[PDB]
C-alpha cells in the first residue's frame, strides 16, 4: 500500500516473492507456473516495458501484476497476476486488480483479457466475481504438461 511500476533494483524482491508464490502454488495443486514460468527474462523484460505494477510499502510486495496497454490498442492484458500467500487473506489482490481496471477504464479501453490454467479454480472464482466470462481454451508453449488454460474477457466500465 500504495500501487506503482516496479524499478529494475527490486529484482531482488519480485523473484523471493514468485519462489513463495510458486511453492504456494504447487502445495496447494496448482499447475500453472515452472521453474522457468516467470523467469528472470520475463520480468526484466516487463520492468523494462513500464509493464509491472506492484502493491507495495517499504520493500515488500503484496500483489504484482503486469498489465499490458499497447500503443493505439483497444484492449489491455492483464498477466502473471499473484498475491503472496500472507496477504490472500486481507484481500490484496483485489485492490491491486480494481486499481489497474480503473486505468484502463479512462484510458479508454473496452476489453480486459485475462488467462488461468484450469487447476487453479480461486482465479476461477476470481475473475468470475470481477465480471470476467470464460470464451476460450488452449494450450500454452513450455506448460504442455499442464493441460488446457482457460481466457477471461471482461467488458469494461
Amino acid at each position: 500500500m500504495k500501487i506503482r511500476v516496479a524499478d529494475e533494483k527490486e529484482l531482488p524482491m519480485i523473484l523471493q516473492f514468485l519462489t513463495e508464490v510458486k511453492a504456494y502454488m504447487d502445495v496447494v495443486g496448482i499447475t500453472q507456473w515452472t521453474k522457468d514460468y516467470p523467469s528472470q527474462g520475463d520480468i526484466q523484460e516487463d520492468i523494462t516495458k513500464k509493464r509491472l505494477y506492484l502493491l507495495v510499502h517499504e520493500e515488500m510486495i503484496f500483489s504484482m501484476a503486469t498489465f499490458c496497454m499497447e500503443q493505439e490498442q483497444d484492449f489491455v492484458w492483464l498477466k502473471r497476476f499473484a498475491t503472496s500467500p500472507n496477504y490472500i487473506a486481507k484481500g490484496y489482490g483485489s485492490l491491486l486488480f480494481h486499481e489497474l481496471e480503473k486505468r484502463a477504464v479512462w484510458e479508454g479501453r473496452r476489453k480486459m483479457y485475462a488467462q488461468t490454467n484450469h487447476t487453479n479454480h480461486r482465479m476461477i472464482r476470481f475473475f468470475e466475481s470481477k465480471g470476467f466470462t470464460k470464451i476460450h481454451e488452449s494450450l500454452q508453449m513450455n506448460r504442455l504438461d499442464f493441460g488446457s488454460f482457460y481466457l477471461y474477457v471482461k467488458e469494461l466500465e
